[PDB]
């Protein structure tokens, strides 16, 4: 017998204490070694409702990553309430690390394995886990990287989908690389990502297809955004210690819907914190080719208001809230308490 509740979750992961890779160094001292031998009991005939949007273990996790990037990933200055905070601002080594999260005694973490769950409602095929699955906690925008991919369908996610305000996660089955790079020898904050536009385009039309299951069958075109934050105009994301962002025009142009694609990319000091606590401007770029190869594996989509008396829907990728990150891997997940 066990019902819902909210407790203190710890972290477990298997970072190395030799490791000068700051995500090592926050597990380290933050977590406790992964569990060579975890249980998991499949539950018969039991039906339990979730709601990913409604999440605690989300704001934990949260609260984890912004304490790692404090003691990791430090500004030059910062700019908070008009408090400027100048400050030493090293290049580190930076490349993120699975985190399980785990539950302590009296409580268990209850897991849907239902395949095509959309993170609400009821679930039929649960089990309980004492931990989470290795979750990197990827920082971006747009598109979803290095997570983990949809089972059998790709899989559409809202609060609600009717609301147009509301934050789409699309949840894909099959993952598309991306290519990034900053050449090493001149601009040093030139860089670029390339894309198999064959891959991406077949992935796109896939998703559209999907869009079309919960739109009514309307016509689905997707556009670049409309103003707004470089963040959220942009694909933003760290590779490396490095902020890039990224024009992703290319990737959202309905026409396609087949050779390399190459996104123009820019590194950028000064940006929007995505802790929430305001303007700040970090290092310039270490020397050198930097690279990133990412698995896109989902994708963040703002749908257009003002279509109701036409036949067609607009979907603009976007992001911004971190948090919808941590959902899109801990949407299956919820903490019971045991009586
Ligand atoms: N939606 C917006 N225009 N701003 C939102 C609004 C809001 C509300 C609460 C906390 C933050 C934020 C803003 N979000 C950000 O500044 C942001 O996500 N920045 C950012 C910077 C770098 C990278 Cl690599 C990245 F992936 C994201
Ligand atoms: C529930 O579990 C059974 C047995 O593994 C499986 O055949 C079925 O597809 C599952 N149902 C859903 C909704 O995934
Ligand atoms: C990239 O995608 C492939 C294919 O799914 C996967 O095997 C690999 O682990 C992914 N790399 C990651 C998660 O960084
Ligand atoms: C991904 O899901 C779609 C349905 O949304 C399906 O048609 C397709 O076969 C799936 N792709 C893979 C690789 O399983
Ligand atoms: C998810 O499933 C629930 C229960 O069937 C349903 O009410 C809701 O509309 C679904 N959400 C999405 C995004 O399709
Ligand atoms: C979903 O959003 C629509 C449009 O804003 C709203 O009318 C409706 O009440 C919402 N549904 C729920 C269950 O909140
Ligand atoms: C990434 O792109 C560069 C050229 O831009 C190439 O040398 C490298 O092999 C690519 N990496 C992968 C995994 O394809
Ligand atoms: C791009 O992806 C397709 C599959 O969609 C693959 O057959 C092709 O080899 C890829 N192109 C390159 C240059 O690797
Ligand atoms: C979309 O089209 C299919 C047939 O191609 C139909 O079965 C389905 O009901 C349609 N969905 C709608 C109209 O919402
Ligand atoms: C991305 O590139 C396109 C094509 O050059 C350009 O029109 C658009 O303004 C760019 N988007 C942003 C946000 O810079
Ligand atoms: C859309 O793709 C086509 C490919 O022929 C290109 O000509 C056009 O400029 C693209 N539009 C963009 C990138 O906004
Ligand atoms: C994604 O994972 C790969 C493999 O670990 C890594 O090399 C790459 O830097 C990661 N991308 C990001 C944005 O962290």
């Amino acid at each position: 017998v066990w019902k819902d509740a909210d407790t203190t979750l710890f972290c477990a992961s298997d970072a190395k204490a030799h490791e000068t890779e700051v995500h090592n160094v926050w597990a380290t001292h933050a977590c406790v070694p992964t569990d060579p031998n975890p249980q998991e009991i499949h539950l018969e005939n039991v039906t339990e409702n979730f709601n990913m949007w409604k999440n605690n273990m989300v704001e934990q996790m949260q609260e984890d990553v912004i304490s790692l990037w404090d003691q990791s990933l430090q500004p030059c200055v910062k700019l908070t309430g008009g408090s400027v905070i100048k400050q030493a601002c090293p290049k580190i080594s930076f490349d993120p690390i699975p985190i399980h999260y785990c539950t302590p005694a009296g409580y268990v973490i209850l897991k849907c394995n239902d395949k095509n769950f959309n993170g609400t409602g009821p679930c039929k095929n649960v089990s309980s886990v004492q931990c989470t699955h290795g979750i990197k906690p990827v920082v971006s925008t747009q598109l979803l990287l290095n997570g983990s991919l949809a089972e059998e369908e790709i899989i559409i996610r809202s609060e609600n989908l009717t609301n147009n305000a509301k934050t789409i996660i699309v949840h894909l089955n099959k993952s598309v690389e991306i290519n990034c790079t900053r050449p090493s020898n001149g601009d040093i904050r030139k860089a670029y990502c390339e894309i198999n536009g064959t891959k991406w385009n077949k992935v796109l039309k896939q998703v559209t297809e999907k869009l079309k299951e919960h739109f009514n069958n309307k016509t689905i075109i997707f556009q670049p955004p409309s103003g707004g934050d470089l963040e959220i105009t942009m694909h933003s994301f760290n590779c490396r210690g490095e902020f890039f962002y990224c024009n992703t025009t290319q990737l959202f142009n309905n026409t396609c819907i087949n050779g390399t694609i190459t996104l123009p990319c820019k590194i950028k000091q000064i940006i929007n914190m995505w802790q929430g606590t305001g303007q700040a401007m970090y290092a310039p770029p270490i020397d050198g080719k930097i690279n990133c190869v990412s698995n896109i594996t989902g994708i963040l989509l703002t749908r257009d208001g003002g279509a109701n008396n036409t036949s067609n829907e607009t979907f603009r990728p976007g992001g911004g809230n971190i948090k919808d990150n941590w959902r899109s891997e801990l949407y299956k997940y919820k903490v019971v308490q045991i009586e």
